[PDB]
């Protein structure tokens, strides 16, 4: 009986095993536009990843990783609110049953259709393992996913799910680059928080793009084909994998922009 996102096991029954879900500065969050306020000692947020390095494509029964090679610094995220060089290690998304729902993050209490979450760690701790301990060890770039003109970038993506249907599958995916994933303007809203799934660590730098990204019906519509289980287990769709918001407590969204 593990963690996952069903009625008996969902996020309201994640506490009883990991505490922190009742945390001072659980993920996600509703970001309210109005009471974000702008904050000028932001610097120029940095997004290299031209020479980024995929390796492979996994279905953990939770969602989907594409993994990069971090064991050198390639793609890295840097400036905005962070301090140091975060390695990008791997991305995946959250989404919904249904076009309405599948974010984690919200914007004025609206839910969009996904929610991609590019994933990287604090150099300075020496392995992902060491930063998920520190409470700037990672830093998560969101960004919103909303139905609408295809995204030509993910397409890539989208074909090769039929090769990890199920939880515990992998596949060779070498030479995808992130870049075609991301919107045009990198204005942001950022706050400290954490991981949006078991154990709940208090170690991310949350920073979320305000500008979404456009796919189409039919690429969303490939992600829910996805499984929960395992191979030779009876079908359970993936679809849904998203924690709600969760108490903004004693902490101040920051906005890039003016
Ligand atoms: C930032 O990316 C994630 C990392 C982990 C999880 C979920 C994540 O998604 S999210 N929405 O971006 O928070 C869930 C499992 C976690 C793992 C991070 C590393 C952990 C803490 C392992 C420890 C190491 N190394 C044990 C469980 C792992
Ligand atoms: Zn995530």
């Amino acid at each position: 009986h593990h963690w996952g996102y069903g009625k008996h096991n969902g996020p309201e029954h994640w506490h009883k095993d990991f505490p922190i879900a009742k945390g001072e500065r659980q993920s996600p969050v509703d970001i309210d536009t109005h009471t974000a306020k702008y904050d000028p000692s932001l610097k120029p947020l940095s997004v290299s990843y031209d020479q980024a390095t995929s390796l492979r494509i996994l279905n953990n029964g939770h969602a989907f990783n594409v993994e990069f090679d971090d064991s050198q610094d390639k793609a890295v995220l840097k400036g905005g609110p962070l301090d140091g060089t975060y390695r990008l290690i791997q991305f995946h998304f959250h989404w919904g049953s249904l076009d309405g729902q599948g974010s984690e993050h919200t914007v004025d209490k609206k839910k969009y259709a996904a929610e991609l979450h590019l994933v990287h760690w604090n150099t300075k701790y020496g392995d992902f393992g060491k930063a998920v301990q520190q409470p700037d060890g990672l830093a998560v770039l969101g960004i919103f996913l909303k139905v609408g003109s295809a995204k030509p970038g993910l397409q890539k993506v989208v074909d090769v799910l039929d090769s990890i249907k199920t939880k515990g599958k992998s596949a060779d995916f070498t030479n995808f680059d992130p870049r075609g994933l991301l919107p045009e303007s990198l204005d942001y809203w950022t706050y400290p928080g954490s991981l949006t799934t078991p154990p709940l660590l208090e170690c991310v730098t949350w920073i979320v793009l305000k500008e979404p990204i456009s796919v189409s019906s039919e690429q969303v519509l490939k992600f829910r084909k996805l499984n929960f289980n395992g191979e030779g287990e009876p079908e359970e769709l993936m679809v849904d994998n998203w924690r709600p918001a969760q108490p903004l407590k004693n902490r101040q969204i920051k906005a890039s922009f003016k």
